[PDB]
């Protein structure tokens, strides 16, 4: 039989290992020749694997690169203007890679040029709340100051934005061992920890879903009209550079001024973590000087797009997509993902050569320039928006397959909760001590749901990865899955070697997944999801799961508002309409579920009607007017958090209207806008519900 | 057989006559009790006629009414502040209607209150070009002046906007006999001409498709959050009032200052038509004073929505919709339309009682408050936008069935050209001297196409009627048809009695269509279109007709640009991408047409795929970012003209970027924006084309 089991059994750990090794020997930075060559290889292999068509889709987008003959660096500079300390020009390359060319040195992509000079201020993680504490409680003024912040907690772009709005003239980012050095584990190459010379690369854009900064709304094709750099979306306005903790210790050790307000402002370096401004009396005459010469350049990028045509519904698209571009070798990010996608394509292709086709069309994507703002996925979605919104069933992301080896992590739309539970009950756990048990069992034991005993945690989709255009702009049901760490035992952030030169094949092979069993499990989850989405006769979405979470989110947003009872009285702020809409959604979803079970399974138009209602349900949560000042974030239920692009926020329109509302100067206007957002949310929920009513 | 012929034959002239009489005995102004009662009657009858469900959909929208105890009027006022002449408080009621209550006196709906006083300036039709001539060529300054303009040429809202931007403090609108008095025809009640006391009512909003001024984007439902009046969409900022030509003669006869620049500024009144400002020396001390006390009030409105469920594709909607609200009796506008809709419902209902159902679902609509800004249709579309955009096949409008008795007039999407040609070849001509000939023949002879011999004129859809939200916001294929006058023999504007108290049943019965044969023909065209749209196995859209017009429109826009050859050289302005997109659309449409003819007619999913490609083709011309500063006008090919809401403009984004470009202060920026609009248009055409490519 050609069934999901045949698909799953053909997937091999050893193939994934082989592909990972193949993908990680040289750097594959977006816009470079090496990443074009890898795109061509992938295209060629996907054809060999049996896909019906495989094309490159290219775009000319704004990228950012250091200047090869004028390196970026930071100095301590004395009263005489002598540079007494310089940060590193590159990370010490790992063993055996010391002769690899084109390792891009650490830099913050899209930094403007500058040589700003001034006094340091230490801003902890540069979060909204960290700045509120500096300005409001400690009375410290960042205007004209070079701010130094530790990576972590939130997306680095949010940090640079928060810094800019506080008036800083420069940002230095660093990795504190408190956040990137797991206790008792060796530094690379002898374990998986960040060494003192390791540095986290990364873009510092605030695109809010726009894609290429120069062409918001429209693909960056050959005839594209581009904004001028001055009108570009999302570029930082002050220079920024990342450093490791050895270099950071040299810049922090002399800090004077105010003490840290508490232990949550202190990392693990042997320094006071004084906020500043400036250095201590002996050194109060010294200052910090940045030297940033990176340039922004319109550069060609290449997505690989593979098609496996559906036998029955070729006009319905299930997309499996992940990025190919890396900062350096991409051992985890993204090649642990891409290797999995490669094997999934190979397995579907095997079935296809034996005469099988999925019911629906499967699209496979190798996205470019994700590291520079999700540009490849976004540009392609902008080009094909009409096709995607009328034909897009679901999107399954495929970035890094592992960030740990403890248990499964799933983030998805509530429409896929049931699919995920049912699939994981049929997969084997790869975990130690769960031999012969299901993935569902090991996952549920290690990551229990905070609400329901006997079920696992599934998180909301936020952003910061290539599902973003599909889910938050277009309203296509989306999900992602990977192996992760134990967040209880490990307070540290992401994984220590994230976006560093030390993210290699050897890192993975030696320290994360020697048997490639966690990779195989992830291939089975991602692959299995795609298989069911593309082959199940009735789409495997349970609208009733949406009803459940909508009530939870309405309860939560109401709780936030109810911190201001006097204002709710004064401005007649009622959540009644939102609760009524959620109630109606629950009732109508329940009736729809009955019809979907009891409908005449013989009739294909009836089947197609009800599959269309399921497909367009996620779509119904899109507001074509977007969110305030964020036209590309259109999902009324989910939007990336305005304080941390990484995290999901629910009813973001109402949440943002309530945020820090007690500080607004005109409370009548601010509570008016809360009421407006309540109306918009209620209406949207009711409108979504009504898509599931009988059609006529 | 239950076929289109059975449907057509059941339609009766005498029924339409009976319904017209029934609908026009009393006023049915939006928001009044009489129009609620008529909505209830229509609902009850549509149920009796056999529709599966008939509901009222209500909204609370901003309307506008004169103050019953403080009438609006205009004065000539002397140096002493004595009112020496007053305009009329009402139109002399027509014979036998002199005791009808609740005839709303003439007024300009949504005028603010005021009593401005000042010197008259005469602005001809208050068009863009008329103001360009006043300011640029004649050096006349309208700032602080009360402007008097004649109705005609363009939508009256555009006039008041043009006036406001010229700095006027008030607008007086009037009907000049040059534009509303056909030579040799008697005034009502002895013929169909406008008498001197007749007055054209009408709203003066500039909504740009927004609907209810207080709730743009979202239905004005029970829990709606409303803008404050200060932030409302589209309200005029200076007082405005309409008058008849007797009253206008009294205000114009004393005009001094500059002579009219030419005979195109002179109407037919026995006055000089001097531009002003002010009156002649004897009377230079007198001024004009307006007295406007109308109030804007949130008021409930009611649409009637009838459903005839499809037997095979109940989730596909063909909509027949027209308004019910009138300024007074609505003898032509809208009841000549609504009576036709009533009979069409009755005829579909007859078939339904004998066991027939259309293939697709038919929705019938009686819209409210069209006269106040298309509010009923727009609010309902806003509420149901998700359903309409995923399920909406087509919209057929049904306002006034007749504005003349000379020949047919059709305005529609190119997707319906073939449908209209084929239907009209099967209908009988009702025209004198064309007995036994087809409607196509009489129509083609009387209104020849300007491009193709042997075909009739079909015009573009613009706006100013209830198709607007469906076509220009949502991108649902739309059309309209009515009987019209001979535009060669009749230079006058619309029909003389438009929006006056004299628009009665008797007007129609005596002077337009005594046998109700033109009404019957219009019922057959509108009804026949609906029938084919709802019953044809393959949707009756020819994508190749779109290709043809897209080339014509690209040629036209290029011609406009080529008035500025030096600038096209200097700024490298190329139309190559747009022509390439149009070429590709033509080729891909041609291939699609072959597939649609040659496809396996046995397979229902293949049939549904290709019908979806046809349905979503109009949809593909929607830009979710809208047009600049007009978010509710989203159709890239068609948008109401920025100088005349009534007329269609093609490639409006590029047209508006080129308009008066030689006056822009920064040519580099202005030509940049032209290039941006070319990119957007090219991309959109190509994207639309690609919806017709093979799906995988
Ligand atoms: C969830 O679904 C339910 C349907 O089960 C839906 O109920 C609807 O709620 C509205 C209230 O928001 C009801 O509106 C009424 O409609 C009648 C005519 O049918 C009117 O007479 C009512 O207006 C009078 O009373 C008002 C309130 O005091 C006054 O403000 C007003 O001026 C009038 O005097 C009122 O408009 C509606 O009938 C029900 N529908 C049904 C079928 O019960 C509810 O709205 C849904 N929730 C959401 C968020 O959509
Ligand atoms: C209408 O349909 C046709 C397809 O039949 C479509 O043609 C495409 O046009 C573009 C040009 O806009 C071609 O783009 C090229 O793609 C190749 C790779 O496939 C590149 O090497 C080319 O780039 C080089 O040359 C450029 C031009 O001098 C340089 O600017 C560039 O830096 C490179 O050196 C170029 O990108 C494309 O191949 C064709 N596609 C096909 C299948 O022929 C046309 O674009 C469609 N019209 C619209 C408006 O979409
Ligand atoms: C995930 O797995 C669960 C458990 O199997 C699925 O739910 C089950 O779905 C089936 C098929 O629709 C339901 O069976 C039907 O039930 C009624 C009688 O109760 C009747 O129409 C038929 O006799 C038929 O057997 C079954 O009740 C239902 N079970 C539960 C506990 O809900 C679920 O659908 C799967 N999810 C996905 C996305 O596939
Ligand atoms: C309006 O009427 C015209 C004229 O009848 C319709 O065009 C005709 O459509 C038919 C049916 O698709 C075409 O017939 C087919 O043609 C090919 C061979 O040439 C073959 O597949 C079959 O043998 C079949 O007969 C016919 O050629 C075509 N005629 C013309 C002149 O185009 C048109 O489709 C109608 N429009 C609408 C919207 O219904
Ligand atoms: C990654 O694997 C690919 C595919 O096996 C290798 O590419 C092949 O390289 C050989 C030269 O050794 C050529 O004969 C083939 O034409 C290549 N095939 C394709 C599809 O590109 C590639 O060399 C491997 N890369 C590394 C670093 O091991
Ligand atoms: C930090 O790097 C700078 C730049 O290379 C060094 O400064 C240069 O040193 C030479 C002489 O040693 C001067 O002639 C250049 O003009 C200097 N350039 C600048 C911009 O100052 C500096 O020595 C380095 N400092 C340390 C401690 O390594
Ligand atoms: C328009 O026609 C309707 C329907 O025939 C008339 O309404 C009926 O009026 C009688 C009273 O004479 C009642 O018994 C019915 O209940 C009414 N029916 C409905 C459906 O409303 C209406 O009176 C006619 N109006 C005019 C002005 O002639
Ligand atoms: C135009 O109408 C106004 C308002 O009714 C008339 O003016 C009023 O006339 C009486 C005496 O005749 C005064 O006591 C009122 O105070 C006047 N009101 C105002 C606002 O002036 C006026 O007579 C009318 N003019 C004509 C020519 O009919
Ligand atoms: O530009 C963006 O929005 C994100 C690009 C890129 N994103 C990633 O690397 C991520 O894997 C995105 C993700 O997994 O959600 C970062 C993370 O989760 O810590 C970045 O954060 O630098
Ligand atoms: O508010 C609007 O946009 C138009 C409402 C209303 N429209 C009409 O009366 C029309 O019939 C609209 C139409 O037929 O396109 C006016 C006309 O064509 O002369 C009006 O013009 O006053
Ligand atoms: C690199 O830096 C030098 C010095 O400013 C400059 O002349 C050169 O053009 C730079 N290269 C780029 C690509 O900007
Ligand atoms: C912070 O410092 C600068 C002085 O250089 C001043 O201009 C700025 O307004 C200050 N901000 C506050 C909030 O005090
Ligand atoms: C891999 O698994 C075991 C967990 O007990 C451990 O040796 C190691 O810390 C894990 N690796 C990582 C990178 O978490
Ligand atoms: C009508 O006019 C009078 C005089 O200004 C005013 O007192 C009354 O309230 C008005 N009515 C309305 C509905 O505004
Ligand atoms: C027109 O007249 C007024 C004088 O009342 C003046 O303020 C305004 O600027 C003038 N406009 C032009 C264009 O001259
Ligand atoms: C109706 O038809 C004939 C056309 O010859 C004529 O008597 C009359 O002018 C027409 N009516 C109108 C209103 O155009
Ligand atoms: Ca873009
Ligand atoms: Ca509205
Ligand atoms: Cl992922
Ligand atoms: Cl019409
Ligand atoms: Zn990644
Ligand atoms: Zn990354
Ligand atoms: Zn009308
Ligand atoms: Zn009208």
């Amino acid at each position: 039989k050609h069934n999901m089991k045949a698909f799953l059994d053909e997937l091999k750990a050893e193939n994934i290992k082989k592909f990972l090794y193949n993908f990680t020997q040289i750097p594959h930075l977006a816009g470079t020749e090496q990443n074009f060559q890898l795109a061509k290889q992938i295209q060629s292999q996907w054809k060999e694997f049996g896909l019906d068509s495989v094309e490159l889709a290219h775009y000319d987008v704004l990228l950012s690169y250091p200047n090869k003959t004028h390196p970026n660096y930071i100095s301590i500079i004395n009263e005489d203007g002598n540079e007494i300390f310089n940060t590193s020009l590159f990370e010490p390359p790992p063993p055996g890679y010391e002769n690899v060319s084109d390792i891009v040195p650490p830099f913050s992509a899209f930094s403007p040029q500058g040589m700003p000079e001034g006094d340091l201020v230490y801003v902890n993680y540069a979060r909204t709340e960290d700045f509120f504490k500096l300005e409001r409680d400690m009375k410290i003024n960042c205007s004209g100051k070079i701010v130094i912040a530790r990576y972590g907690k939130v997306f680095r772009g949010n940090k640079v934005k928060n810094a800019q709005l506080a008036g800083a003239k420069g940002v230095i980012l660093y990795s504190d061992p408190a956040d990137y050095f797991a206790p008792g584990v060796k530094s690379y190459p002898d374990g998986w920890n960040l060494p003192g010379g390791g540095v986290q690369r990364g873009n510092i854009l605030n695109l809010n879903g726009a894609g290429d900064p120069l062409t918001p709304g429209y693909p960056a094709n050959e005839y594209a009209y581009r904004r001028g750099i001055a009108e570009a979306v999302g570029l930082p306005s002050i220079p920024v550079h990342p450093i490791g903790y050895y270099d950071a210790q040299k810049l922090l050790e002399k800090m004077g001024g105010s003490a840290p307000p508490d232990s949550s402002w202190r990392g693990s370096l042997k320094v006071p973590y004084n906020v500043g401004p400036g250095f201590t009396g002996n050194f109060s005459t010294q200052k910090v000087k940045m030297h940033i010469h990176s340039t922004n350049e319109v550069t060609r990028i290449y997505n690989v797009i593979g098609t496996l045509r559906g036998a029955v519904e070729p006009d319905r698209y299930v997309i499996l997509g992940g990025h190919r571009d890396s900062w350096v070798f991409g051992g985890i990010d993204p090649q642990s993902g891409a290797a999995v996608v490669h094997e999934i394509v190979r397995s579907f292709g095997t079935l296809k050569k034996e005469g099988w086709r999925p019911r629906r069309t499967i699209l496979f994507a190798s996205w470019d320039a994700a590291e520079f703002g999700l540009l490849g996925s976004t540009e392609w979605a902008e080009e094909n928006s009409r096709l995607l919104q009328e034909r897009g069933v679901a999107y399954i992301n495929a970035d890094s397959s592992i960030e740990g080896n403890y248990t499964l992590r799933v983030d998805c739309t509530p429409l896929m909760y049931s699919l995920v539970h049912n699939l994981t009950k049929e997969l084997k756990s790869p975990d130690e001590g769960f031999e012969g048990k299901s993935l569902y069992e090991s996952w549920t034991k290690k990551s229990p749901s905070p609400e329901f005993s006997g079920m696992p945690r599934i998180s909301k989709l936020g952003s910061g990865n290539d599902f973003e255009v599909f889910f938050q702009r277009l309203g296509i049901a989306s999900g992602r899955a990977r192996y992760t760490k134990n967040w209880e035992t490990n307070k540290f952030s992401g994984y220590p070697l994230y976006h560093s030169v030390y993210e290699t094949y050897e890192l993975v092979e030696k320290f994360y997944d020697p048997m490639f069993k966690y990779h195989l499990t992830v291939a089975q989850v991602r692959g299995g999801m795609v298989f069911e989405l593309a082959n199940s006769i009735v789409l495997p979405f349970d609208c009733r799961d949406y009803a459940v979470v909508l009530r939870k989110y309405a309860d939560k947003i109401y709780s936030i508002s109810m911190k201001h009872p006097q204002e709710m009285k004064t401005y007649s702020v009622s959540f009644d309409s939102l609760f009524s809409a959620v109630k109606n959604f629950t009732e109508i979803a329940s009736k729809f579920s009955e019809r979907l079970q009891d409908f005449d399974k013989s009739n294909p138009i009836v089947l197609r009607m009800m599959n269309d209602q399921l497909m367009f349900l996620e779509r119904a949560f899109i507001d074509p007017l977007g969110l305030p000042d964020r036209p590309f974030y259109r999902h009324v239920i989910y939007a990336p958090s305005s304080h941390n692009k990484y995290a999901g926020e629910s009813f973001p329109g109402i949440y943002d209207a309530l945020f820090d509302i007690e500080s607004k100067v005109d409370p009548s206007k601010a509570w008016g806008e809360v009421k407006r957002q309540i109306y918009v949310a209620a209406f949207t929920v009711q409108a979504a519900a009504e898509t599931l009513s009988e059609v006529a």
